[PDB]
């Protein structure tokens, strides 16, 4: 462990839904400092390799916030869990019913995003639908000001069980590089709970190694973001807990 103890597992099946390439659909509805907007994203995910590719488009015009600050909001069920960690994959165990993912992302010396999302299967598509609300932002800050570089760093997201809610918790800091050479910080507080009633896997302490790369699509007139990612679970000693 390290911040939470696991309450045993005993519930596999959703696991089987991720053996092949699975189509992803992302839908976000947001309001930041009164600035309403919407975003749609589509792509593929292959948990077998912890790989996912997604393209996002702000369908309401110009994105009110920097594309990078929305990366974490825009499907950890696609992480690659090694064989010796299969009994610790909460995200896949909750499928197809899925799970609710809630976060509070606080930007140092600035506003904060508040997000609630439902990730589940609809047909053969893994869907992440989100409602985002941000407040107390500085209309001149780095967010509403678009002073962040169009890039992303690698991060480690630590996961701990939350037996009290039959789900998991996660806390981590995202480091966004500012054009001005500095770095904007974003504190993430995450909470995931299953949507269904079936049994789910509560994990022992471990983390997700996340690697991301952002790009643009020249043949795209709309404000967008192309995302490539590799996610693999780690930090767990074979045949054990903690």
């Amino acid at each position: 462990t390290g911040s939470r103890h696991h309450h045993h597992h005993h519930s596999r099946k959703g696991e089987e839904l991720f053996t092949g390439v699975v189509p992803i659909l992302v839908e976000l509805d947001g309001d930041v400092n009164g600035h309403k907007f919407s975003v749609s994203g589509e792509g593929e995910g292959d948990a077998t390799y912890g790989k996912l590719t997604l393209k996002f488009i702000c369908t309401t015009g110009k994105l009110p916030v920097p594309w990078p600050t929305l990366v974490t909001t825009f499907v950890q069920c696609f992480s690659r869990y090694p064989d010796h960690m299969k009994r610790h994959d909460f995200f896949k165990s909750a499928m197809p019913e899925g799970y609710v993912q809630e976060r509070t992302i606080s930007f140092k010396d600035d506003g904060n995003y508040k997000t609630r999302a439902e990730v589940k299967f609809e047909g053969d598509t893994l869907v992440n639908r989100i409602e985002l609300k941000g407040i107390d932002f500085k209309e001149d800050g780095n967010i509403l000001g678009h002073k962040l570089e169009y890039n992303y760093n690698s991060h480690n997201v630590y996961i701990t069980a939350d037996k009290q809610k039959n789900g998991i918790k996660a806390n981590f800091k995202i480091r966004h590089n500012i054009e001005d050479g500095s770095v904007q910080l974003a504190d993430h507080y995450q909470q995931n709970t299953p949507i269904g009633d079936g049994p789910v896997l509560l994990p022992d302490n471990h983390y997700l190694s996340t690697q991301s790369a952002l790009s643009k699509d020249p043949n795209e007139k709309r404000d967008h973001m192309v995302l490539l990612e590799f996610v693999t679970a780690a930090g767990l000693v074979p045949r054990g807990t903690g």
